């Protein structure tokens, strides 16, 4: 029943090749392999013994496979009567122990890793899923092997519930309702982009920034408008040689002078005795 069950599933699921997973779950070791169906079917022999050792055995379409499959985990039987009424009908059943299901959906002949992972996501908010499950690249289980990941008196056998392999009737609209998610997304990112244009980073940059927001409220002194730019830096981890060049560059009150040098270091002086400089400093001192 294995290699009935393993051909019905990758028939069901139609992809040209696949990986299968292979998990140690006492262990904990891991194996990758990619072939075709034709060499899923050649291994048999191997993943029973693998499977007979104490791994579960895994699948999902391959890498750069075009397909429009998307993996829905932990559901329930009542779980897939509301699917199929809604036009999410599976594509395959799985029955990973007793009770517990895992549904792929096909939504088109062919769809890109993006459109599939945002209706994995989707599709697991809808049914009240497993959402850790939800991405393109998630594996799920192969038929005809056991779950050693367990009954009283025994370990529960992976079975193929359906396999009817038909997109579902929302497909196409599945895939449009991505679509429109990610327009969605794309409008607000350009809408954030818009607002910062609207309103890499040296100590001068950051000199700057700090004074474009000080001369508008303490306009008439600005000094002082120095002064508490150079406390900010200073109690960021800039040096006073930093802060120095900043002034010596930028500072409306150095133009001013002269002399230059002594305003610049009596300013970085008066800041470095400050007990909220000194404090600061010391307690960023202690981070990596």
């Amino acid at each position: 029943r294995t290699l009935q069950a393993i051909g019905r599933q990758l028939k069901a699921m139609g992809c040209e090749r696949f990986d299968i997973g292979v998990r140690d779950a006492t262990t904990g070791q891991m194996m990758n392999r990619e072939w075709s169906a034709a060499e899923v079917l050649q291994n048999t022999p191997w993943l029973k013994r693998m499977n007979a050792q104490g791994n579960d055995v895994y699948i999902r379409p391959a890498e750069q496979e075009r397909h429009g499959l998307v993996l829905v985990d932990d559901l329930s039987e009542f779980d897939l009567d509301d699917m199929k009424a809604e036009g999410r009908e599976p594509a395959l059943v799985v029955e990973t122990s007793p009770k517990n299901y895992q549904a792929w959906v096909k939504v088109a002949d062919a769809a890109g890793g993006e459109l599939r992972g945002q209706i994995a996501r989707t599709l697991a908010s809808e049914y009240d899923a497993d959402p850790a499950s939800a991405d393109s690249r998630h594996y799920g289980r192969l038929a005809g092997f056991t779950n050693r990941k367990k009954h009283t008196t025994y370990q529960p056998w992976v079975l193929l519930r359906e396999s009817k392999g038909k997109t579902a009737t929302a497909g196409p609209a599945l895939v449009q309702q991505a679509g429109q998610q990610i327009e969605q997304a794309q409008r607000q990112q350009e809408k954030a982009r818009r607002l910062a244009s609207l309103e890499r980073r040296t100590a001068l940059d950051e000199y700057r920034s700090e004074m474009a927001g000080l001369v508008k409220r303490f306009g008439d002194d600005l000094s002082k408008c120095d002064f508490i730019a150079a406390q900010k830096l200073a109690s960021r981890g800039r040096s006073a040689e930093e802060i120095g060049k900043a002034m010596a560059e930028a500072s409306p009150a150095l133009a001013e002078r002269k002399h230059e040098a002594d305003y610049i270091e009596r300013t970085v002086s008066k800041v470095m005795g400050l007990p909220s400089v000194q404090l600061a400093r010391a307690e960023l001192a202690r981070a990596p």
